[PDB]
C-alpha cells in the first residue's frame, strides 16, 4: 500500500530500507564472483585496481572483461595496431596477475570502434549467463566530459546486458544450448563523479601504480611524469569524500533506479 | 516595441524573451490544445508516466491518442511465454489501460522491444503521424533523464523531439507531401518521466484509477511485482506532490521550443 | 615539478592546484597564448557566426588564420514548400561565403552529409581527421555536445565527432592511408567549446555586436525580419548571460580545459 | 482445371502451370493495364532504358509516372558543378524530358547518387507510393543484368521487386494502413536494361524523339560525350531489334509474380 | 606433384584422388544435419521428402528458421505477433510428421533478416554446438529469386559453415565451451544447378500433407495454385534423375566455393 | 552513321571504330597498376606470374590489400593479431620475389570488410595518389564465391575506379591536393568468363615458391591438396590459351560495366 503516507522523504526512506532493502553501508554482502568491464586493456586496474587487489584477498573470485583490443594507443609510427594488441594483452595478463585475476575475457572489439549495437549486447550476455556472477563492475557513462566513444558505450552496453541477461526472450539461442537466464544481484559504477561508496586503498597504492606501469607500452617515464600526480589527485579526491587519504569512488543504486526514477540522483 | 540593445541586465533580457518575445505561458500552458500526442517506448509507459493527467485532460474534452514505439516483446521472466504471445497479450492491456482513461486511438510501430533504433527511418514514421492527425500537443519521456539505461526511453525522448522540429520541413520525408500530407508544427510539448519538471498536475483524486489502469498490465504487473512497484509509484507522486504542494502530483517540463537549441540558459526554467 | 613530492600531499586542494599549475601548466588566463591558425567546426552554415561570430573577427584582426570546416549542407532548414533542399545547399553556401568574408574568414571545408543525417560513424572521423593532419592547427572550437537540452542531432554529433578527431590525429594506427599519402600525425594544442551552459573563459565582444549580428543576417534564408523579431532579442540574451559573468555587456563563453580531463576525470566539472 | 496428380512429363505440367493456373500472357501482357510506374535510379534511366515504349504507352492513354531514387548529385567530371547545383539542373532536364514523353508526375526519393541504401527504409518509402497511386504496372531495372557495376542500379532492381512483393501485406509498414493507405497489388512487372528480354516493342518510328529526349539532359550527353552514346544507345536498339525482327526494338523481361520465388525453371521463359 | 599437360585428366584426378569427391553417395557418414531455412515452412516445401527419408534411415535432422513469419498474411485482421504464434505451432506439427523433434528460432524478422556480422555469429553458434556432420541451406544464387530473406539465408548459412572451424571467429564462443567445427557435408536445396536427387515419389503425399499443416500459409483459395505448382517443382527434378517426383541438391567440395573457376562444371 | 541494320555489323564498329577496344595488346601504355587484393596472397594466388612479368618488362605494380587476415588459421594457439604481423611479413617476402615495392594495407579486419560508402572513399583516396593507368580486381561475379570480403573487394573496386574521377565524390580529396583520376585499364583477375590470357608456364616455379612464402596459410599437410589445384586452375586457363600453364582475365571497355546487354559477347 503506502496511501497512508502524506511526506515524500518518509516514503523514500521506507522505499529504500524496507521495499527494496538496499544495504549502502556494507553493499557486497554476499558476493563471492564478479565481473570488471574494461573498455581498453589498463581501465580496471587504473579504475578499481586497489579494489580488485582487496576483493582478490577477501576470496573474492574477479573475472574481467576487455571490450576493445587497444590497437590505437600509441604515438609511436613503428608498433602497428596489430603488435600494440599483441603485447597489451600480455601486460594485462601480468597487470591480471599482480591484483589476482586469474580468468580475462576478450571482444577483440577494435579500439576506437567498439558499436553501441546489439551484437554486442548480445556478447556480453552470453558471458553473464554462463559465469553466473553475483556483482559486475562497469565505467559511469554519465561521467561529465568523458569524450572517449568506448568508454561511453562500455557502460550502456553493460548496463543493459545486466538487464537484459534474466530476460529468456532476448537472444534466446543462449537458452536453447544451455545458458540459463541470469539475474546480477550488484552494479558498481567505477569512473564516477557522483560516487556514494568508497573503498580506503591507501595501504595498497603502491601495489595498484605498479600494476598499471606493468601496462609499459601506455606509461613510459616521459608519460609517468604526468599521469602519477594524476592518478594520485585521483585517489584524494575520494579519500577527501570517505575521511581516509588514498580511496577509489564506486556509485551503487538499486536496479529499479535504472529506470524511470526522477528521484535517482538522491542517493 | 522598445530596443533590446537597450537592456545592461541578463536577469532584465530574460524576464523580457520569456514574458513578452515568447509569450510563454507557465501558468496555463495548454490554453488552445483540443488535441495531443503521448509517445511511449513501451505498453503502459504512457499509463505509468501521466496516466492521471490523461484521464484529466479526457475529461476537460481534449482527444489523447498514444504512439507505442515498441512491441513489448521482451517484458517477461515467465521462460513460457514467446515474445510474439507477450506483445499479443500487452497490445490487449494497452487496449483496457487506454479504454480506462479515454483514449480511443493507439498507433504501433512495432519496432521490437531492446531493438528500437534511433535511425532516421523512425523519425520519418513519427512525422508521418503527427502530420495526419496535425496535434496541438506533444508528450514524450526526457531524454535527459538521469541514470535512464534504458536505450528504448533515451531513443524515444530523442526521436520525438526531432519529428516534432522536423514536421514543419517540406524537404524531410518529402513523398509524405507528394501524396497528401502537408507540413505540421506543434503548439506544445511536454516532457514526462523528468527530474527537472517546471509545472505539475495533482492527481490526488484520480490516483486509484491510475494504481487500476496500471493494473490493467496483468502480464508486467503479478502480485509479487506489485507489492515493489505500488509504493514506488506512490512514491514517485509524492515526490511531484512536493513541489506542487498537493499530495499525488504528475510533473512535466515544459519550455519554448526555441531553447531545445543553443540555449545556455535552457536548465533556469 | 619542483623540489616536493606528490606521494607527501595529504589535502585533495593542494594536489588539484599542483596538478593545473605545476603538472599540466594550464593556463585558463591567457589560453590562446602561442596560437595561429584555429579551425571552426559548425553543424550547419551559420553555425559558427552565431555561436562565436564575435570572437572569429578579433582573432582574425589580431593576425590568426581561421578555418571553417561545416558538418552539413543546410539542405532542411525552411520551411517554404517552394525551395527544394539543392536550391537552399546551393544559397546556404553563398550565404557562409559573405558572412565568412565580414569576419575575416578565407578558407571552408564543406563535408556535404545532408542536413538532419549526420552520421556518428567512424567515416565522419576519418573525414575530419584528414583535414586536422592537413591545416596543422593549433586549435579548435567545436559546440559543446553536453550543452543541455540540446536536440538537433547534428550538434550533439558534431560535438562528439569534433572531440574525437582532435584525439585520434595523432594516433598514427587511425586511418594508416593518411599517412601512406604523405599526412603526418597532428596534435592540436587547444581545445574550445563554444555554444556552453558551463563556460570558464570568456571574450567581450561589446565593440562587435553590431557586425556579428550583421553576419548572421548574411544568412537570409534562415532570417528574415517575421524570424528576426525573435532571434535579435535572444542572441542579445545570450551575449548578457555570458556579459555577466565575464562583468562586460556582451561576451562569448568557451569551456577549456586541459586534453586529459576529457577522460576518466571526476574532477572536470570543478573549472 | 481437371486433375494435376496424374502428369508424369514435366513439359506437360509446366505448359498447363503457365495457361491453365497462371493464365500468364506473353502475347499481350499490358491487356488491362491503365496506370504504370517506372522506377529509375538516376534522372535519365528511364528515357535511356525504354523511353519509346513511354511514348507509345502515353500516346495508347495510359498515364506513366516515374520514381526517380536519387538526384544524380554526382554525375559530372566538371569541378565548378557543385553536387548541388547538377541536381538542380537534372530536375528540370528530367521534367522537359518526362514532357516529350507524354509523362506528367514524378516522385523524387532524394537519395544522394552513389549512396542508394539496400535498406529496410527504401523498400517502405516504394511502398507508401505503391499503396497510394494503385498501379496496374511497374517496370524496374533488371538487377542479374550481368556486369552491372553501378550499385545504386542492382539496389533499385531488388528494392523495386521487394516493395511490389510486399505492397499486399498489411503487417508491412502498418502504419500506412492507420492513414489510409490500404494495401495493393501489382498486376504486371517489367524488367528493362535485360540481357535476357522474352516481349519486345517496335520503336523504330519513335526513336528520333527517344534521342532527342536523352539529349534535354545536356549535363549528361555534351557533343563529345555523344559521339559515342547515339552510336551505342543505335547499337542497343538493334540487339534488341534482332529478336523482335524489326530495325530498333525495346526488350523487356516478364514473368508470373509467382517465378521470383523459388522457382529453378525461371530460366525457362 | 605432376606436370600433368591436358585440362581433363587433371581435373578428373583433382576430384577422384586428390579431394575423393563422391557424387555417387555422398551422404556415406552422416548422423546429423541442420536444414537452415529463411522462413517457417522453407525446409518443408524445399526438402521436406528427402528429410522424411533421412529421419527413416535414423539420422538426426535439426530445423534453424531464421525468420518468425511476421509478415506472411493477406488477413487485415492477423497482426504479425499472432502469425508468429501461429507459424511456430504450425512448423512443430509439420516438423513432427517428418520425423524432426529439434528447432532453433532466430526470431529475425520476415522480411528483415539481416546480411550481418551479427547473423553469422548467431549460426555458428549453433553449427559449433550441434557439431553436425551435414548443413542443407538454400542456393543464393538460384535465378530471379527476389526475396531477401532467401538471398540473405544462403549467403549466412555458406559463411557460418567455412567461418565455424576459425578459433578466431566469436572468439568468446570458445572461451565459454564451444570448440571450433568443420562440417563435412554441404547441401544447396531450391537451386537450378542440381548435381544429385532423391526420388520422393513414395513421400510425395506426405510431403503435400506436411506442407498443408501450414494452414496460415495454405488455405483452399491459394492451395489451388501452389499443389500443382510443388507437383512441377517435383517433375522438373524427377525428369533429371529419371523418376517421376525428386528433389534436386547441388553438392560440391568445400574448396569450390572459393576462387574455383570451373566450379560451373560439376 | 546511323543507318546500319545488321546488329553485328554496328557491334563490330562500335568496338573497333567508337570504342578503339584493343583485345590484342590492351595493356599498350601502361606504366603504373594497382592489384586490389581482398587478403594477403589473393594477388600472388589470383595473378602472381602476370605480376613477375609485368615488373620485368619495367612496369610499377602496387598492391592494395583490404583485410589483415586475421581469421586466417584452424591453429587454436595463434591470436588474430598474431596472424596479421605474419602474414604483413610474408605479403612482403611474397612481394619482392614479383617485383612488387610498395603494398598499402586498408586493415579491415578478415570476415568484417563492409561494402561500405567509407571503404569507397579508402579506395579512391590512393587510386587518385598514385594516379594509376591499370586496376586488377577479383572478378565479383565469380561462379560460387562464397566469401564476403572476395564479392565486396569486387564490387568496391569498381565503384572506386568509376567514382575516382568525379569531383564531387569525397570532395575533401580535392581541398586537399588530390585531383580526380581516370584509370585507362580495367583487369577482373580470378573469372570463369576470361577473354585475355598470359603464358606462365617459364615462371610457373616462381609463381608457386611465392604462394609459399605464406607459410601460415600452407603448410605441408594443405600444400599436399592446394598444389594440385593451382596447377589444375593453369590448365583451366591454359587450354583457352593454347599453352600449358596460363593467368586468365576479363577486360571490357569501360562502358560495358553499366546497361549493356551484350556485355557478356567478348
Ligand atoms: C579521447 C581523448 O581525447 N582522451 C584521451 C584518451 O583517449 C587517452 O586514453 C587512451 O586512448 C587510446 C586511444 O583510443 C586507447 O587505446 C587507450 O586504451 C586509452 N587509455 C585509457 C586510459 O583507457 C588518454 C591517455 O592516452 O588521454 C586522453 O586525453
Ligand atoms: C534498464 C534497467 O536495468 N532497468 C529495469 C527496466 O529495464 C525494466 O523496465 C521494463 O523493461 C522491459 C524490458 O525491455 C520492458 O519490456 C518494459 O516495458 C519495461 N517497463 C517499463 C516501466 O517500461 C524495469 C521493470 O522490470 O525494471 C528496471 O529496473
Ligand atoms: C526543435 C528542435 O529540435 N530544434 C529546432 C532547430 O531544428 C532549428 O534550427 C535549424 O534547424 C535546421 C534544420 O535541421 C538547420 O538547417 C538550421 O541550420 C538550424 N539552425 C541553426 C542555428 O543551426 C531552430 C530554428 O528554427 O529551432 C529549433 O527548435
Ligand atoms: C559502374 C561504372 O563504372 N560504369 C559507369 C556508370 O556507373 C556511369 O553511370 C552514371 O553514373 C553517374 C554517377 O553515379 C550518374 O549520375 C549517372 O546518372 C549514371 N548514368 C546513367 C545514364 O544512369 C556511366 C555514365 O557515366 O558510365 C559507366 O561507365
Ligand atoms: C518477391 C516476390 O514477388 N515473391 C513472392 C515471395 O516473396 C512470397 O514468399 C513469401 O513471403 C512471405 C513474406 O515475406 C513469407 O512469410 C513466406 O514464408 C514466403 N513464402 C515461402 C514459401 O517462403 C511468395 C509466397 O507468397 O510469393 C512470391 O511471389
Ligand atoms: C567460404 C568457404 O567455405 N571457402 C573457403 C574459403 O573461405 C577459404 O579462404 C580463406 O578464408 C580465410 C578466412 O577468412 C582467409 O583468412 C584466407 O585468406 C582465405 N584464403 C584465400 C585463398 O584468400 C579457403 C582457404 O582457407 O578455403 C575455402 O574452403
Ligand atoms: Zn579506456
Ligand atoms: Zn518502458
Ligand atoms: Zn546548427
Ligand atoms: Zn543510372
Ligand atoms: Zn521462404
Ligand atoms: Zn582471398
Amino acid at each position: 500500500m503506502f496511501e497512508e503516507i502524506n511526506d515524500f522523504e518518509t516514503a523514500f526512506k521506507r522505499l529504500l530500507n524496507e521495499v527494496l532493502e538496499f544495504d549502502l553501508q556494507n553493499p557486497l554482502k554476499d558476493v563471492k564472483k564478479v565481473l570488471c568491464i574494461e573498455p581498453h586493456p589498463d581501465d580496471c586496474v587504473i579504475g578499481m585496481g586497489g579494489t580488485i587487489k582487496r576483493l582478490t584477498d577477501r576470496g573474492i573470485e574477479v573475472i574481467y572483461i576487455c571490450m576493445t583490443d587497444g590497437y590505437m594507443g600509441t604515438t609511436d609510427e613503428n608498433i602497428t595496431g596489430h603488435e600494440l594488441a599483441q603485447i597489451r594483452r600480455k601486460e594485462e595478463e601480468e597487470s591480471a596477475k599482480m591484483l589476482g585475476v586469474k580468468k580475462i575475457y576478450w571482444l577483440n572489439y577494435r579500439d576506437t570502434e567498439l558499436p553501441y549495437s546489439r551484437e554486442v549486447r548480445k556478447d556480453l550476455v552470453k558471458i553473464i549467463r554462463k559465469e553466473k556472477p553475483d556483482g559486475v563492475f562497469l565505467p559511469d557513462p554519465w561521467l561529465p566530459y568523458e569524450a572517449h566513444p568506448d568508454h561511453r558505450a562500455t557502460g550502456f552496453l553493460a548496463l543493459d546486458a545486466v538487464a537484459f541477461s534474466p530476460l529468456p526472450n532476448f537472444s534466446n539461442i543462449d537458452l536453447d544450448i544451455g545458458l540459463k537466464p541470469h539475474s546480477v544481484s550488484f552494479i558498481g559504477l567505477y569512473y564516477t563523479s557522483r560516487p556514494n561508496y568508497f573503498v580506503d586503498i591507501t595501504d595498497v597504492m603502491d601495489l595498484k601504480l605498479k600494476a598499471i606501469r606493468a601496462h609499459k607500452s601506455q606509461f613510459p617515464d616521459d608519460i609517468w611524469e604526468t599521469w602519477e600526480p594524476f592518478l594520485r589527485t585521483v585517489a584524494l579526491y575520494y579519500g577527501q569524500k570517505a575521511g581516509v587519504k588514498y580511496a577509489e569512488g564506486f556509485r551503487i543504486m538499486p536496479g529499479l533506479f535504472y529506470h524511470i526514477t526522477p528521484f535517482a540522483e538522491l542517493i
